[PDB]
């Protein structure tokens, strides 16, 4: 079966090109199915920049290095802390917010106040990759604040990580030993039902599986979509998907995403 399986592979790998084709793009994929470690893969080791997928991540740190009657202090930011795009912690300005509010506002709307406050928790930029070291991720590179940390200029590493790494880390916080059991699934449930999710891996899921996720937009026409998938009577799937095009101010299509995540799902089916 070995020629059988790589002869798949081809055939899923060649599905991917004409994505790039299609969509004038590059990508990155890969997926694990936790009940059989199958994996669907391509680029999996190349550079990409994360954009905002690193909220879900930087709070599952925060979670795991913080007590829960810590995550529960008000943190008293200021008008001055406010970032482009912040539309939950704009609000809270007056009244501050706890870290495990900053949490949810940075995964289920990706805020961008919230997520500059986690990773300021964490120790800044460095101390957030210090963070994923921890749980044996030396692929990802942390190095600056929102909104510079979107900037996926060609050849940079700042602010890079892959799909590979980005989805075993994803997978290390939800799914393996590495949170308590409430942590966990506070996390987990913050990363469902969000509309920031809706054209990427879910728009591409069969019926009836659900996606929980993080998204990511920057410019390059950085477009990502990192995802646990819970089919009908399945052990999960973790999946990252990573996109860019090649001019500064290209216009991402979010239907690449769902595409690419069709084929993933569809052959780990």
């Amino acid at each position: 079966s070995i020629e059988d399986t790589n002869m798949a592979s081809c055939i899923t790998n060649k599905k991917f090109v004409q994505l790039e084709k299609k969509f004038d793009a590059r990508l990155g994929v890969y997926a694990i199915d936790i009940g059989s470690n199958k994996t669907i893969a391509y680029r999996p080791n190349e550079r990409f920049a994360y954009a905002s997928t690193y909220k879900v991540l930087a709070a599952a740190a925060v979670l795991k290095k913080n007590s829960i009657e810590k995550l529960n202090e008000v943190i008293h930011y200021s008008k001055d802390d406010l970032v482009t795009y912040s539309p939950i912690t704009e609000k809270h300005l007056d009244t501050g917010m706890s870290l495990k509010e900053i949490s949810e506002a940075a995964i289920r709307y990706s805020d961008n106040t919230a997520g500059n406050i986690l990773l300021q928790q964490l120790g800044g930029p460095k101390g957030f990759e210090k963070s994923l070291k921890q749980i044996g991720d030396h692929v990802t590179k942390a190095k600056r604040f929102e909104t510079d940390l979107n900037s996926a200029i060609p050849g940079d590493i700042r602010d890079t990580s892959t799909a590979k790494a980005l989805a075993t880390d994803l997978k290390a916080f939800t799914l393996d030993n590495t949170l308590t059991t409430d942590k966990r699934m506070i996390l987990t449930d913050w990363m469902r039902g969000n509309a920031t999710g809706d054209e990427l891996i879910r728009a591409g899921a069969p019926i009836g599986w659900e996606v929980g996720d993080k998204s990511g937009a920057g410019s390059y026409g950085t477009r990502n979509d990192i995802a646990i998938v819970w089919p009908p009577n399945r052990a999960p799937i973790v999946v990252a998907i990573l996109s860019n095009r090649f001019t500064k101010d290209a216009n991402y299509d979010n239907a690449l995403i769902a595409e690419a995540a069709k084929v993933v799902l569809n052959d780990l089916k």
